[PDB]
């Protein structure tokens, strides 16, 4: 409808893999090359699908702080024929706070989903379905199960994946420069 949806929508179509686990589908955001990242509690094995295709994993690593806190930040790579558009200028490099952002998913289940979830707090630690985590994100939209993975952005950012919800706020993991540097 605006920027913000324009934005996201090319995020999406150039950016996005649906990624399936034993734990179920996810919105997987490519990086670059062959690199992506997917919440820690899709438990990324050995072997995933990728658009229904079997795909061997050739790395994937579940980031945590120096304090040794969970950040729910898995960065997978993929035996993938094809590499991501680099979108790593698109990524904060701080943590901050952020107005008019868009949630965007793509599943079998919510294919072509953009929700406008308005301002984003930087909300720290989440006790996180029992799990202490740090730089969550939080917007006050009653997300629900399937959007996990989801692509949080601004108009020029892409600031973090969707995580959980209590069923009026929602949850995103906060991406940032540093973890893609290489
Ligand atoms: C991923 O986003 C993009 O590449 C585009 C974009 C870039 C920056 C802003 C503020 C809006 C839209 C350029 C082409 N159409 C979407």
């Amino acid at each position: 409808m605006g920027p913000g949806f324009d934005f996201a929508q090319a995020i999406m179509k150039k950016n996005t893999v649906i990624a399936r686990t034993e734990k179920g589908e996810f919105t997987m955001l490519g990086v670059y090359d062959r690199v992506a990242v997917i919440p820690t509690h899709a438990s990324v094995g050995e072997i995933i699908y990728i658009n229904d295709v079997e795909t061997r994993v050739l790395d994937a690593c579940a980031l945590r702080d120096l304090t040794d806190t969970n950040l729910e930040i898995t960065i997978v790579k993929l035996d993938r024929n094809q590499k991501f558009r680099d979108i790593r200028h698109f990524l904060p490099r701080c943590e901050d706070d952020y107005n008019d952002a868009v949630l965007s998913v793509h599943t079998s289940k919510f294919p072509n989903m953009y929700i406008p979830v308005g301002q984003v707090t930087n909300y720290g630690f989440l006790n996180l379905g029992g799990t202490p985590t740090h730089r969550i994100l939080m917007y006050n939209f009653p997300t629900r199960a399937g959007q996990c993975g989801g692509v949080v952005t601004t108009t020029g950012k892409v600031i973090g994946i969707h995580v959980g919800g209590n069923g009026a706020q929602g949850f995103a993991a906060m991406l940032l420069h540093s973890y893609f540097t290489d």
